[PDB]
């Protein structure tokens, strides 16, 4: 299983309920003997801005500076700034990852977005040669935990924010399993700030509950990369046999793969599939 | 017509193509009559991050800080920071609005996405009780012009990222038209690492002779809110006769409200309502 838990929690109130949300998973996640680390971005002051500063040492090329392969290389050779290293250390340490935020104009805060940018640099965290699930977090699991002002309703497929599985797709899928997380079930606690106190206090004891038994739940649903070919000629598109095969089916794979078909409800929400 | 711009450009570098591209923007809308204002994040020395320390007033409870609430009575007595201050000025004053920007981990910088967070806040930008279609910036348009690292295929329906239709969603549904704008088709440049000199020369070439016609271009679909029950008491929901009448149609109205149907083809990517 796992014995190793971090969570990133990106709020700056510890008065807030995403506050009281860490707190819930720390507690519980100890009491079932695993090891917890943290990164209250927040509250470590954490730089969320991307510049040629990341780099410690020499650039390759100074009066051009390309982020991806500059930081690569510092990966590499071992000058990346060492913020950003301490943090990277803190994943290759943990099998399970916790995301722990208020959903901010229909994503992740600026403070969590940042991190992604820094800490998850090439080679480290993701290989063009090796995408998607054969990525280097293929053995790591992770979970978004998110809060919302709007209403579950707000959200559901006739709700005017419209489907919440397609909100969910470009982090579920782009950036944690394009690196090789296998991404668990999401917790949503739709409009938090119209939720009876008592109703609050449940959702606590949900989410710890949750946690009992959280590595051995059954994984989201994303297309495999063995239907793909990949390499860069071919465009990484679906090979032929797959696609063809798919013809004749109803629904899509997933959000992202709907295939101009019908997506498969709760692709994004509802492991199964 | 509309006759001021406010292009917001988030990247690093001078030397970069997004650089160029905010460039040639510029010198486009100018040479054509419009007045042209400029936020160059970096430049700026922009912070992203949200915080009491928007608000130089004194908070109405300092105890329980909550930034919705108190940003809004910010705006209302005159307390947001000069910086908030200032691009809300640009905001107020602008007809379009151009975002440049690479995309970044299948979304949008760090240092823009924290742009949206502390510069749209409530009654500025927008109400519970005008949302969408009816908000304040209704008067005005907006465009996404992102480059890319990896290529087209990639992100086509049968690319292994998925469908481009559903990364943009969030951006120009969730923060684009939830505040009014109305939403023109983005310019997507794939793959701008591998492109050649004499292309790229021709990339600067097509995005300025577009912004020649800009105003009159037909905007994206998104459903109206009309077709809603705009009360918390509903839950937002979409109408009864507009369900009913939905239910003998093959595509669902937009990538957010597919109704658990077929997508439209590229709407988020072309217009053709
Ligand atoms: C810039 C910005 C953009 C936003 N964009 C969006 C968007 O796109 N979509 C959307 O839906 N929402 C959006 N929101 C709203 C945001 O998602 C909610 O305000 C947030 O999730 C509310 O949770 P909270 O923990 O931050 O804080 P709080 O509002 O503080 O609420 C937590 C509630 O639980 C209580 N509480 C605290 N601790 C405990 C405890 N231990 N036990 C029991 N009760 C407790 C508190 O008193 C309070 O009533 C946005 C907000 C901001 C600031
Ligand atoms: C943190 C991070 C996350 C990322 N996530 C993703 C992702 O999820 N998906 C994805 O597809 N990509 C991703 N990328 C890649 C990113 O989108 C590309 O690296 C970026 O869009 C490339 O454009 P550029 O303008 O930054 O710079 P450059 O790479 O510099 O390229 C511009 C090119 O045009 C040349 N040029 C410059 N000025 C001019 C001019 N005036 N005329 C003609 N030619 C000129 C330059 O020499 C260069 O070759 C990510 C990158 C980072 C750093
Ligand atoms: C979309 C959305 C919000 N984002 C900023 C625009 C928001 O702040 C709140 C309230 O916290 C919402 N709930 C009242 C319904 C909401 O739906
Ligand atoms: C997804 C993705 C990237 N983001 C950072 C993860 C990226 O940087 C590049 C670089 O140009 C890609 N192209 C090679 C195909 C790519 O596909």
């Amino acid at each position: 299983a796992g014995r190793r838990a971090l969570i990133v929690l990106a709020h700056s109130e510890r008065t807030s309920f995403n506050y009281a949300m860490k707190e819930a998973a720390a507690a519980a996640l100890k009491k079932k003997g695993w090891e917890v680390v943290e990164s209250d971005l927040y509250a470590m002051n954490f730089n969320p801005i991307i510049s040629r500063k990341d780099i410690t040492g020499k650039l390759k090329d100074p009066a051009n500076f390309q982020y991806p392969a500059e930081s690569v290389l510092a990966y590499k050779e071992g000058h990346l700034s060492p913020d950003i290293v301490a943090e990277q250390k803190k994943l290759e340490a943990a099998d399970l990852v916790i995301f722990q935020f208020p959903l901010q104009w229909f994503g992740v805060p600026a403070i969590l977005k940042g991190w992604f940018e820094r800490v998850f640099i090439g080679e480290f965290a993701y290989t063009y040669a090796a995408m998607y699930d054969k990525g280097p977090f293929r053995s790591k699991k992770a979970v978004l935990s998110i809060t919302t002002g709007g209403s579950g309703s707000m959200y559901s497929l006739q709700g005017i924010h419209g489907d919440m599985n397609v909100i969910l797709w470009p982090i579920q899928s782009g950036i944690l399993h394009f690196c090789g997380f296998q991404v668990l079930e999401p917790q949503l606690t739709y409009s938090i700030g119209h939720t009876p106190a008592d109703a609050r206090i449940q959702i606590l004891e949900g989410w710890k509950k949750r946690l009992e038994n959280i590595w051995d739940e059954t994984p989201l649903y994303f297309a495999p990369s063995s239907l793909f070919d990949l390499n860069f000629q071919a465009g990484f598109l679906m090979k032929k046999e797959v696609q063809d095969e798919e013809k004749n089916k109803k629904f899509g794979l997933s959000v992202g793969h709907h295939l101009g078909k019908s997506i498969p409800t709760d692709n994004q929400i509802k492991a199964r599939k």
